[PDB]
């Protein structure tokens, strides 16, 4: 760690991979250290003596005398959203976890994984199993569905970060059986593409999780080198280093990056396709890389590219055809020294624009300035962008949701449809045209920062200056959900959204 | 662009020069674009029947058949200060503005010459002319300093600084007209002198709009350069760098210089003095030149702007019997690993210690090294030009400049310049009872006293610099520089600077 | 001063040294310019003619026929701490300085001599005496000690710090007799420590006086060698360098240090001990020695300051039973491209990673490794003076020091020697509930907690640093290294360490 | 709710008495619903075999052959504090909860006591047990005190105040075993001596829960009567409205209380002795009683409500050899045309005066008022407990108050009180030399100081009302009274008052 400020060393990551496998072994005779069982609050339902009508807990009350019946209801479990109750009997341990009524998937049955995975590290389990009360009803397809959210649930659920931390316990959880809902190879690539965008929100995760001492803009040039590396039929690699930028013009990119003398920016161009010809949707994917951003409160600096990075390592196993798609991310880190841009400079964009920079807390938009002109340049027909912009926009919305903006309403109901898909969350959010007035400047074309009121608005509409008309172009302010401050983790939001995005072109 | 932060270039400034003349035409007789008449509230007054009495304004009126009075009353137009009414009609175009009762010059004329050249951009004119509805009752003097006033609100108010802008209009105006005011050598000579002015300030305007990846010092000093080479017999220039200013000890300007290691400093002296070798008062012009201040102060260098202004004007005018030195220690106070801590103790040229409490007050570290140095030009008097406090903002608001000296007689020349120039500043009290609180307790001073008095403590601290037997005044020009409303510079202080000048 | 920022040279010191002596003469024949008197309220009782009762005070006043009895009613003096009496008489002055009732010692001794100091600077005296107006009720051992208490203020209150400033008078104190409390070879060994406890206190103040521009890391490791040099038979120095620090992984201090590329770190060790060969104990003494940081805060460095003054103390007063190892890691903390971001995780030489939340406490990181480095010499106790918290400032004023430590015997060892030295400090509790707060999602812990609580989990950080079976205390020492009221450093500390040390 | 703001009722509070004994019946023989245990991390040790070595925890475990040290081991169960094991199995619970190492009594007890009720309350018990996995090395002494604890902490923990809200289950707790700690006489007076307590501590936790539009003055004085109704042979009540408190002169809480015209003030007495005839020590308890305060701080009236707890718990137990006095100056802090302004000057009962510089501090002058009624009393000691300022918070955090008094043989005795309930409290020095930062340019004293050192300040404030003849000790409780975490009242302040009633 000598070339490390503060030399620190990351731990080696040492996860297993959890083995996955959708079984036709009954329920009842399943074998191993934790059984989960999600169950609705109608699956709870008892008849006149307190015992359960659903056949499979009957059954397995019946096999414990009644214990789980009388805890279920000592406990005053119903199977509401969020109970659960736990059960350890001679030969192994039972947890029921609570779906509520009508919620929906595949948020449901991710939560009912994530809960699974929560029991199995409160008792060191290494092979464990799921199930649903009852699949009554269900397609084979909706099954299939929601096996591959239960696998989500339970990989992204048992993700430990412990790289910067000098004590923990490795993950003991090996193995998951998922019981009840089909076996054979259909359900099997499901889980396997749950798999795959699962190891992109875990590098989401850790990218944003590491501190910009870890996690430098050659660093993440470097994360992004190993990615085409990996995949290396699929996806190439270009990446540019300051004086490449400078003579593509990037201005604001590089006017932000000027501060930060002893970390260099990079700017990096990831271009996925498979090698054969059929037609491709040309698609870009943007993500405001700041590695850290002078303007740890906020822990959400570089989200957006963390989101974008691990769409790659997604799309990279899953290979789609029908498209090509571009992975771009303007990597420097915003410092304060004697090298650095002042307020009230006026910095030139690639396409000529003029900024005038009345506020240095807002310079992540800059640097997305350039990305987009790049973006453009690269004959696109559809763009995203993630960025952590605004704090307005958790005004607005919260913690948990993130703001979509765009001109184009077809873009809008792709990704709406996307999100519904991944259960990701997020809410379109007006383009007010009216407000671009309050961005005018008395010496350049914009300033760069607008009044508070309408902040996360005019953000967007600092940002559509920079993206050619005939472009498709969407804007999502991820400020709020890239980062939970009850885990006190990232939480690579976005990733899913963005693959099925992809895959829907 | 290239080697400039954010890859910024400042776009050409296109401006024609505009033709201005005074001509004899009668002005019902005048052919162009636009004609704009300057027009007081008794001038506008009515007979029994609602017609203009104005001996023009009625000839003009029944001309276009009652239209320009019918157009006024409509409008309430009654020659109040603001008011204008613009008429387009067949073969030309008129507008009356409004000069209010009892108006003071030369401000009144600055705001009819504004108000004529904004009708000109907003109807395209490219030749236009200006009049008074009223003429008689001045002397042939004040009409020649009408006229001079009215050339300088016409050239100021057509400026548009769009040297950052990737889309703009070129300004259509090419010539300017002066009727009824007179005509021959006297009043070609006084609209010359408004225009050389007017240059100063236009150089002023555009050192300050522009932002300090632009600007730097090294910029500055190449702009104080270039004035020396336009006008190379009269003046002559020095720039020093920082190990210069080291050997002259200028600790207080180089400390805080120290942070900012990419845009070093420099020290610029110009003097000006025609070439004869008759007896000069000599003067020194002092400017506070931070390019840019880390303690939006959009004001920034509106001083050190001011006086190479000033410079650029008396290049062109060239006035005899002065000799006039022109200092800007220019600097950018950044942060760095080699910067000025707060508390850090440093030494100003004259052997004093300043103890540094507040680094949102290092400007008069700079002025501080400056004013000795103007001292040491052996000059009879110095005025300083810096955006010192937000405490004189305060004070007198954001159009009055404040004004402190030890010296009654120069405040009187300051004052009585400012009368000429129609700028706008006040004396304030150099109150001796307040330096106690400037007080160290381990250097000679502090450079920042309590927030109340700040304008006054400021000024206190700089007067620890300047010899006693130099007259000097300090004018804290922090608000008026820069115009909120216009969200442009004013160059604030080029105007009464060279009347101050030329009447020494 | 070619290479200190701002160009500042400190003044040569030129303060005398006071001849001090315990003499038998008796306070009426004493000869000299100025003769303190020490009275507490029991002392100025009067009888029924309202002469003195007091027998010194009574036999003064019948020299001078009634002048000082009807001076002080006239003056209200009653022997109240803080008042005084000042009488010019032909052949000499004297002064009555009031002690008060019940006050405790030595404070009130070292007042009586700073009281004798101020009015023997105000009155130029070069020859002074001080006496107590009454000794009754003292054992030899009280007097002594009050004798050396008196000496401690006389010399630290004639002390004026002006290397900065250009206006100054040298003290013209050149003596002091102190009367009516013994003498001999034990009362003279007292004043002689007293005054190399001085020389302690007064290196202290100078460090803490001076700005970061003059005390740098380097120049505190200079005055590390010089101390080391003045007594190198008994004291060694080690300095290391930031790559020698980098071998020994101290990555929280080097993190901390690493912006700060113009005046690089400098971690100091010295060691005292007698060369001979008797058992001693292994102590350490642990100064935080940021010379600026970048979170008017004029305490910078007290902790540092404080250990260094107590081995110029140490050096000369030569204990023996004591090895004692004076530990600082000295940097600066600024801001540019190569220093440390919030968020950035560290690495401590004991493996702790540290995510750090705050930038505004980053002492405490350099502090981390110095306390590793003291526990790998092999110590049994470690006290550390760092000015840690504005919260400790909250809880317990500006005058009285917070301490904290798990091992109770050393916090009596602590208050026993403050009790002696009669500097003022109070245990606060290390309350282990609250180290719940300082967890991290992360690393194994954040730099800084909640507001409230905030002295203690500093504390309770820096035991995250220290091996359990070394005794340690921490002294957050925020508030009294700075007196507000003087304008200038006290060098707090250095009298308790070293009475700590001897009672060891 | 007619007359009541909002309109608001509360509920009525139905919690059950849990019947609690303490049996001689072995552990495994014991029936009822849930069975915890408290085990140390010693206790957790396991043989070769991977079999607890602990002989309760090996009998309990070969009954469920291995399933208790399966589902330990599983869940990394080793003892530590706050961990715990929730076990269902055929014929009843278990629950094992950590103490840790070393962990001090009561407080690890009292949580014992706590994880029991939680348990209980998570599945719905009626009959449980609670028993420590090793008595060894205990004295019958400590175990009797341990049973207590576990008591309180089963008492304490399943209080829930459902009064102002809709949605509640009444807790389903009957009843209580405490195991293997002994049996008798002795173990049942100590364990109604808690249940006592207890009912004290809910009080106070009732009182504090309670908002301002339900615990007004007058109520609160209600409360105070009930209590003398309830014990009406040990205890008296005397209430005194406005008009009697003007008679004794008590213009500073007078001062407080008279803007809020709505809820007008009363002046809380109630004293406390057995009929018996034995000396008795007279001591007072004096909380402040502010039902609002206008300078969400939910800590209002904490003082008070501890007082008035101490009266129902001493009521109970009645203790001879004691005259308690327990007197609250209740009022609200309004806004009103009616109000006290910041700068009025008030008098207290003494005749001090008080320049009210800040009226967020007005809490302090209420209790000036009320410790002189105190001391009008006759009383030998009096403790005071007040939310008095936020720097105690920043001092000492959330959990500890800061205890504050000029006798050092009262704070050894609230030490010892306090170590014997197990609330967590810190003796603060009464700086005296912070008294100077008091001072009026008007009135005798100010009633607020600097924010540093204001906690104590606010007791040397405090000490301007208390006759030097009566040993005082105020208690700063700001931080204790509410919870963050559990969003409640704590009923902090009632265990250590009684605790330190019983020892005098
Ligand atoms: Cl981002
Ligand atoms: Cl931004
Ligand atoms: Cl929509
Ligand atoms: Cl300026
Ligand atoms: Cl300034
Ligand atoms: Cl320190
Ligand atoms: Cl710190
Ligand atoms: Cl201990
Ligand atoms: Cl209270
Ligand atoms: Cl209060
Ligand atoms: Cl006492
Ligand atoms: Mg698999
Ligand atoms: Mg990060
Ligand atoms: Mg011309
Ligand atoms: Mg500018
Ligand atoms: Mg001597
Ligand atoms: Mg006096
Ligand atoms: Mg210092
Ligand atoms: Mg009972
Ligand atoms: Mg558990
Ligand atoms: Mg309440």
């Amino acid at each position: 760690a000598g070339d490390t400020l503060g030399l620190t060393r990351p731990n080696e990551s040492d996860a297993p991979k959890i083995s996955i496998g959708a079984k036709d072994t009954a329920v009842v005779q399943w074998q191993g250290d934790l059984l989960a069982i999600g169950a609705t609050e109608n699956d709870m339902a008892r008849d006149e003596n307190s015992k359960f009508k659903n056949p499979l807990l009957q059954q397995l009350d019946s096999e414990l005398n009644g214990l789980l019946s009388a805890a279920s209801s000592e406990e005053d479990f119903s199977g509401k959203s969020g109970q659960s109750v736990n059960l350890r009997f001679p030969g192994g341990r039972i947890t029921l976890v609570g779906l509520g009524s009508s919620a929906s998937s595949p948020t449901s049955y991710h939560s009912l994984g994530q809960a699974a995975a929560a029991a199995a590290k409160s008792s060191q389990a290494r092979n464990i199993a799921v199930a649903l009360a009852s699949t009554d009803g269900l397609s084979a397809e909706s099954k299939i569905n929601s096996a591959s959210a239960i696998a989500t649930g339970v990989v992204l659920g048992s993700f430990e970060d412990n790289r910067f931390r000098s004590e923990s316990k490795k993950s003991t959880l090996e193995s998951l059986d998922i019981l009840g809902l089909g076996t054979g190879p259909e359900i099997e690539r499901k889980i396997k593409y749950a798999e795959h965008v699962c190891a992109g929100v875990i590098l989401g995760r850790e990218l944003v999780n590491a501190p910009a001492n870890i996690v430098t803009p050659a660093v993440l040039a470097e994360e992004a080198k190993k990615i085409a590396s990996t995949y290396s039929d699929v996806i190439s690699v270009n990446i540019l280093d300051a004086e490449q930028c400078k003579e593509l013009k990037m201005g604001a990119y590089l006017a932000v990056a000027a501060a930060a003398t002893e970390n260099p920016p990079y700017f990096i161009h990831l271009c996925f396709k498979t090698p054969t010809k059929e037609r491709k949707t040309k698609l870009a994917l943007v993500g405001k890389g700041l590695t850290f951003d002078s303007g740890e409160l906020m822990k959400n600096d570089m989200g957006g590219a963390a989101a974008v990075l691990g769409a790659a390592k997604a799309l990279g196993e899953i290979r789609p055809s029908r498209v090509e798609v571009h992975f771009i991310v303007a990597a420097c880190e915003n410092m304060i020294s004697a090298e650095g841009m002042r307020p009230g400079d006026i910095v030139t964009a690639s396409n000529g624009k003029t900024i005038e920079v009345n506020n240095t807390d807002a310079e992540g938009r800059l640097t997305l300035a350039d990305a987009l002109i790049y973006a453009c340049n690269q004959g696109v027909e559809k763009i995203i962008d993630l960025a952590t912009l605004t704090g307005a926009i958790m005004v607005a919305l919260g913690p948990s949701v993130a703001g979509a903006f765009t001109p184009n309403d077809d873009l809008a109901r792709e990704v709406v449809e996307a999100a519904e898909a991944s259960g990701e969350k997020l809410w379109r959010m007006p383009m007010e045209e009216s407000y671009w007035e309050s961005m005018k400047s008395g010496v350049a074309d914009m300033i760069n920062t607008g009044p508070g009121n309408g902040g996360a608005i005019t953000g967007a509409l600092f940002l559509k200056q920079f993206v050619d008309e005939k472009v498709q172009w969407l804007h999502l302010d991820v400020a709020g959900p890239v980062w939970s401050d009850e885990k006190k983790n990232a939480t690579g939001y976005g990733v899913s959204t963005l693959v099925e995005w992809v895959l829907r072109n």
